[PDB]
């Protein structure tokens, strides 16, 4: 044919010159028209590489074309000579007559061919093009359906929206209208069997399947085995790395126990077990501490029924110290700090009793609250504040105002009683305790430049315990907002015990926390225990009118008090309130020369051939460290990467009583995330290079690192991200359905959307995955055959090593937090049959474009 407007048509029918995911088109994709016109007249063949935005061709609707006409007359294409002026435009919309429409839109590409030419190049265009598919809800985030959208929307400080998800489920319709997406079908997704519910029959937890990010499916058997295969891994780093041999974790902290599958959490402990004989030996099972992240209780007894694999996370216990020490107001009594956790502790004298836990004064979650509180506070007409209206100016801005504040006597948002959280925390039987980053730094500083207001109060704490704190322990009230918690030291058992170990006399300590600042000065009387009559006491912390003392300057106490024959301490006692105690602080030591450590070895504790992890002396003595915080800061050179200041600072950190060090999640991160902190990672296996490091740093650094640990005498964790990935560059078809955090389909403002093509970030895992997904799969099943015919409780069915998983996609995955895309990028007909291009792999349809490009 001679030239003319059927040179609108696609240059070819295949992905030369159409952009397509999976076959399917999208509105904001390009395409090679086969020419191109400035004025109707004269028309050029497009060469390979020119290229123009689908939406200067086809809409969804003739409302969203008049709109896109609109658009571009207002900003920047007008042209009086081809009908396109900001009147005649003015007041056009989907009833305007279809054939102006056409004609408007067909004068228009010759508009925007001129500007392209004037331009030469379609820059501006593209950007013009995108400004517009923002302002079509179909088009963008908001035809997603976020709760942020609800009218009097409230942000939920925790900086994520638990029902803002969507589910992929199964589509293999031959139906047009549906389009079908079988790639990414799964026999699996078994969503929410999750703690107790692993068997689908007990959901007295209703603990949720979604959190955040693209949601891995941990039911899926191929999946459970990449789980151990990346959990051998990182249990042997260094020496699979060709890095520091030494340098490899010797545990997990378990990032989202609560919202995966259980099975993984059996599958873990198993593992653990064939490596390292655990069970039934607890110098092997406390040599590999491994601890799962949870807020559930009920995670309690569900680990206690499988042998307690891995350590319960005692959050009742933060919320008890919280809400009893840490408000300003309407404080709780005193009381509740010995009832209101997994363990009682008004008279704890038992050993291998108590559910194996670990407890908290903070951790990075907990500060990030207080902080997306602030910046919800400080901007409070934006209700997508913590979604993408969210600015790290916010951030900073917070982190100033925090810092000013903890320093208070009166705090408006940091916690009070700091420290009297860690004495109680620190001296506590029956928990391993968990000292955080942030409340010994500055956390938002480089790495350990800053030491934090309460460094001095909780360091001392943390030397103290290993010194002295063992055995026994009693908590009772001495009135009604002021309690002495007693632990009667090594090998003492109870009150009336005259001790069975050479440090027995010499060991035990008195914590005494009140928290009513205008309490009464009075005498009070603490029960050291019968091992401990006639016996010098230093005072190693005491209240002053400004905050602590550690020699006993300007405090009711000496430096030195002595019990009677029956045991009993005689102190003096008040109502303070400084930035250091809104209350009352006190904490007493036997007195010795010089050098003292009750750890208790586990070789001497009871063993139980059906448990790892047993609630003793031994497990008691340890402490574990959260190194890292979300507000950490990028480094600025070599020498403040994370990985390095650490190794450096080794023996500090034994210095402090620190056993068990909880690594930063090391994975490579997405560099868009909101924190680059390591659980948004495009990469389970790269854990940073030399030219590209993490936050931390490298994994030449990590792996000798984690050395540099191991020789001062600590074990270290990894932070184990089972849950999510976040970040993939690689789209996919997918077939969603719009729902809450256990995958049940939802209305926000009455509407709603089901089995919908959706073109979400789905598939990625870089190089990483490639070289290591399944590699030590072979060598696994070889060694521990067990692995691979254990059948699970969810499913029925070992986890599958015959697949390796070499990168991610949808077919692994349960679904999606809400990407902000929009939900009608997918290219329908008039007749909302799904276009479809059928070309190379992609035949679930015959070939079906809009007659626009025909
Ligand atoms: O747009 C393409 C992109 O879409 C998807 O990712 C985006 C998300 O949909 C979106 O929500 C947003 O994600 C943010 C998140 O909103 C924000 O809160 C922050 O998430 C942090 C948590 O704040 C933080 O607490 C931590 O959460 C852990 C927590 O430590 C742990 O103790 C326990 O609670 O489990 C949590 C999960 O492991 O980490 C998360 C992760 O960083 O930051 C997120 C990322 O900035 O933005 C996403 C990216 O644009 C898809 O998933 C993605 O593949 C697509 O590329
Ligand atoms: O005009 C924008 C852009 O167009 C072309 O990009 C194509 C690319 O050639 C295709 O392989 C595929 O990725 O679709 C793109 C559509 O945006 C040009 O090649 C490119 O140079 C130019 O900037
Ligand atoms: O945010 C940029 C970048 O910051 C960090 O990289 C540092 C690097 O560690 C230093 O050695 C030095 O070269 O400066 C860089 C930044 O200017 C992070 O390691 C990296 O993840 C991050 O992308
Ligand atoms: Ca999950």
């Amino acid at each position: 044919m001679g030239p003319g407007t059927w040179e609108n048509m696609a240059f070819a029918q295949d992905s030369s010159a159409i952009n397509n995911i999976d076959g399917y088109l999208s509105y904001t994709d390009w395409y090679r028209p086969y020419g191109t016109s400035q004025d109707g007249k004269t028309w050029y063949k497009t060469t390979a590489m020119d290229w123009r935005p689908l939406l200067m061709y086809i809409w969804p609707s003739k409302d969203v074309q008049a709109q896109f006409i609109k658009y571009f007359v207002n900003n920047g294409y007008e042209n009086a000579n081809y009908g396109l002026t900001k009147d005649t435009v003015a007041n056009i919309n989907k009833d305007t007559n279809t054939t102006v429409l056409a004609n408007m839109a067909q004068n228009l590409r010759y508009v925007i061919e001129q500007s392209i030419a004037a331009n030469k190049g379609t820059s501006k265009l593209a950007n013009d093009i995108n400004s517009f598919a923002a302002t079509v809800p179909e088009l963008s985030a908001s035809s997603e359906l976020s709760l942020q959208s609800m009218p009097n929307y409230r942000p939920d400080k925790s900086g994520t929206i638990d029902s803002d998800q969507v589910i992929f489920v199964n589509n293999n319709s031959k139906d047009p209208r549906k389009g079908n997406t079988s790639y990414a079908d799964s026999n699996y997704r078994l969503m929410n069997r999750t703690i107790n519910n692993q068997a689908g029959n007990n959901n007295s937890d209703n603990s949720p399947e979604l959190l955040v990010g693209n949601d891995i499916d941990n039911s899926n058997p191929v999946v459970q085995a990449e789980n151990l295969n990346w959990e051998y891994f990182l249990l042997n780093y260094g020496k699979l790395m060709g890095y520091n041999p030494d340098g490899n974790f010797d545990g997990f902290r378990v990032n989202a126990a609560d919202n995966i599958d259980a099975d993984v959490l059996d599958q873990m402990g198993q593992l653990m077990n064939d490596m390292y004989h655990t069970k039934g030996n607890p110098q092997n099972a406390n040599d590999h501490l491994s601890y799962n992240e949870g807020y559930h209780s009920g995670a309690a007894q569900m680990l206690n029924e499988k042998g307690n694999p891995q350590l319960y996370m005692d959050s009742g216990e933060f919320y008890t110290l919280e809400n009893v020490l840490g408000r300003a107001n309407n404080r709780d009594n005193i009381g509740n700090l010995i009832t209101n956790s997994i363990v009682n502790r008004q008279n704890d004298t038992t050993e291998n009793e108590a559910t194996p836990n670990w407890s908290f004064v903070t951790n990075h979650d907990q500060r990030k609250n207080l902080i997306n509180r602030l910046i919800i506070k400080d901007h409070s007409n934006i209700p997508d504040i913590m979604g993408s209206a969210y600015k790290v100016e916010y951030a900073n801005q917070a982190w100033q105002e925090f810092y000013a504040d903890q320093e208070k006597t009166n705090k408006q948002y940091a916690q009070y009683n700091v420290p009297a959280q860690y004495a109680i925390l620190l001296s506590n039987k029956d928990t391993v305790p968990q000292v955080y980053y942030g409340d010994l730094y500055n956390e938002t500083a480089q790495y350990m430049q800053e030491k934090s207001i309460y460094y001095d109060a909780i360091t001392t704490l943390m030397r103290a315990r290993k010194q002295f704190v063992s055995g026994g322990q009693t908590m009772t009230k001495l009135n009604n907002n002021l309690l002495a918690s007693v632990r009667y030291g090594k090998g003492v058992v109870d009150a009336n015990s005259n001790g069975t170990d050479k440090l027995s006399r010499t060991s035990g300590m008195a914590v005494l926390v009140g928290n009513d600042s205008n309490m009464a000065q009075q005498s009070v009387a603490i029960n050291m225990g019968r091992a401990h009559a006639n016996q010098q006491y230093r005072n190693l912390i005491d209240t002053t009118e400004n905050g602590l003392t550690y020699d006993a300057d300007n405090s009711e106490n000496p430096a030195i008090l002595t019990t009677d024959s029956n045991g009993i301490l005689k102190v003096t006692v008040k109502g303070y309130s400084n930035p250091y105690v809104s209350g009352y602080l006190g904490v007493w030591v036997p007195v010795i020369s010089g050098d003292q450590d009750v750890t208790t070895n586990a070789s001497d504790v009871v063993a139980n051939k059906e448990k790892t992890f047993e609630s003793n002396a031994a497990l008691d003595s340890h402490m574990i460290y959260e190194d890292f915080s979300l507000f950490q800061p990028e480094p600025t050179s070599v020498e403040n990467h994370a990985y390095n200041v650490i190794a450096k600072n080794a023996s500090l950190f034994s210095d402090l009583g620190i056993t068990d060090f909880w690594m930063a999640p090391a994975y490579t991160p997405f560099g868009r995330s909101r924190y680059n902190e390591g659980y948004s990672m495009t990469d389970r296996y790269n854990l940073g290079t030399t030219a590209n490091p993490t936050k931390y740093g490298s994994g030449e650094e990590l792996a000798n690192t984690i050395a540099a640990l191991h020789k001062a005498g600590l074990k270290v964790q990894e932070d184990i991200v089972m849950n999510q990935m976040i970040g993939f560059s690689g789209q996919e078809a997918v077939t969603v359905t719009r729902t809450n955090n256990r995958g049940m389909q939802i209305h926000v403002n009455g509407q709603t959307y089901a089995n919908q093509i959706y073109f979400a970030y789905t598939t990625g895992g870089g190089n990483g995955q490639e070289t290591y997904g399944g590699k030590y799969l072979a060598e696994l099943q070889k060694n521990y055959p067990d692995l691979f015919t254990t059948k699970a409780i969810s499913t029925g069915v070992a986890p599958d090593p015959t697949v390796r998983i070499n990168k991610w996609s949808a077919k692994y995955q349960n679904g999606t937090s809400l990407q902000n895309i929009g939900i009608g990028l997918a290219v329908k007909l008039a007749n909302g049959d799904y276009a479809y291009l059928n070309s190379g792999d992609n035949k679930a349809f015959n070939t079906l474009l809009p007659t626009a490009i025909s």
